[PDB]
């Protein structure tokens, strides 16, 4: 299979309609069971987070999710796990899902099968040492970079690759825009079956999320987890 680097990207959602990555990308991901949307036939949103390091707001994000009784899926890197053991424990104890964002967050298309296996297993290994548990195998390619080779290999390793349908610039520490910026994006880009990709390092992201969930729920949206997505898609 080809190993041509591919960066996950797509035209943003418009008019609250699910976005589409195109026929070529849709065919590729489906050939390997990867997905970027959940059930678009109901007003449901699946929250996911990418965690590479901590900037002091994840505890508040966890409090907000608990308050709204929403289950998040956090894709963590080796560094995050090693640096924030207590947070990993909270995610596990509070019913959240811990996804794999690789240990060193490298470009997987440049790693051999053996290297890929180690990059992923090492994260689970450390997570288990902390939680004594292990979630279903979910992966989010570092920097959204992948290829058919990466999808084929990770799937062979039992990993389900999870992309996204909503994301914005909430990861730039040198330019933290505030609550309104993030909130407005989560409301405007909302759509049935949306899988949100959020970060927890920018100023007021927890407060923006709190407001977004509150208002999205009022609109008639229900928040489900990646595990729920997988389960319901099976039945």
């Amino acid at each position: 299979v080809p190993n041509e680097p591919i960066n996950w990207g797509f035209k943003r959602s418009v008019n609250h309609q699910p976005p589409d990555a195109g026929k070529q990308l849709n065919s590729l991901i489906e050939k390997y069971d990867a997905f970027y949307l959940g059930n678009t036939k109901e007003k449901t949103i699946y929250l996911t987070f990418d965690n590479g390091y901590e900037n002091g707001y994840t505890p508040k994000v966890l409090d907000v999710l608990k308050k709204h009784r929403v289950t998040g899926t956090f894709f963590v890197t080796g560094h995050f796990v090693k640096d924030q053991p207590q947070l990993i424990k909270r995610m596990s104890d509070e019913g959240h899902i811990i996804g794999n964002h690789s240990f060193h967050h490298p470009d997987l298309t440049t790693k051999t099968a053996d290297q890929i296996q180690d990059e992923l297993d090492s994260v689970n290994e450390e997570v288990y040492k902390i939680t004594g548990k292990q979630d279903n195998l979910y992966l989010r390619p570092p920097r959204g970079v992948f290829s058919e080779y990466v999808l084929k290999e990770t799937k062979r390793l039992g990993y389900q690759t999870v992309f996204w349908s909503v994301a914005f610039v909430d990861w730039k520490i040198n330019n933290q825009k505030g609550k309104k910026y993030a909130y407005d994006h989560m409301i405007k880009q909302a759509h049935p079956g949306a899988i949100y990709l959020l970060h927890t390092v920018s100023r007021d992201n927890a407060e923006a999320l709190d407001d977004a969930i509150t208002d999205l729920k009022k609109q008639g949206y229900t928040f489900k987890s990646i595990d729920d997505l997988m389960f319901e898609k099976e039945m």
